């Protein structure tokens, strides 16, 4: 996570932040799995910078994403 944080923070120039894999990280079910933690932490990293969440024209409708 630290490596990725510095990677994103340093190259804020040509990095198309990819969703539709962060999404599946926190789009889990089965409330007995610490598996959406990775997606939450990745979104927290991307939000630690000034990077907009969900960058609309990259996939899923905002409704399902944020739900």
């Amino acid at each position: 996570l630290e490596i990725i944080k510095t990677l994103v923070e340093c190259w804020k120039d040509c990095l198309s932040i990819p969703y539709r894999l962060i999404f599946e990280k926190f789009s889990g079910k089965d409330p007995n799995s610490k598996d959406n933690s990775v997606g939450i932490q990745l979104l927290g990293i991307v939000m630690a910078n000034d990077l907009p969440p969900y960058d609309p024209q990259c996939g899923i409708q905002s409704s399902e994403y944020f739900q």
